[PDB]
């Protein structure tokens, strides 16, 4: 493979995976979850769960990067954030980052309620 083709298949796994309900989103799990208009996807975990369907880890992420899916807000292309255990955001939490995608990058205007697990910093 190549960075171009490489990016192209870890993106429409992304894609089509969140759009078929196939790549878990929204659990105490999850490396993927939805929050206030994004889709926050946790790296590495979410490039290891490519990896496992398909260093390397590296290469995907440069090839990704490169096609720009991904929110970068004035120079910031990753975002932590706390994701708990129990719903509405107390208890035991990992902390986290990753990236933000607009929501209709993945979602027609249809898709999963937001998290429950995942506050934003």
């Amino acid at each position: 493979l190549s960075s171009t083709e490489l990016g192209d298949l870890f993106w429409s796994w992304l894609r089509d995976g969140l759009r078929e309900g196939d790549i878990p989103v929204n659990t105490a799990d999850a490396c993927v979850h939805l929050t206030c208009g994004f889709v926050f996807i946790s790296v590495p975990g979410v490039f290891f769960l490519f990896l496992k369907s398909h260093g390397r880890k590296e290469q995907v992420q440069a090839a990704f990067e490169k096609m720009r899916k991904h929110r970068v807000s004035d120079s910031r292309r990753f975002w932590q954030c706390c994701l708990y255990e129990e719903p509405g955001g107390r208890g035991r939490y990992k902390k986290l980052t990753g990236y933000l995608i607009k929501m209709s990058e993945i979602y027609n205007g249809n898709f999963p309620d937001d998290s429950l697990f995942l506050k934003v910093i």
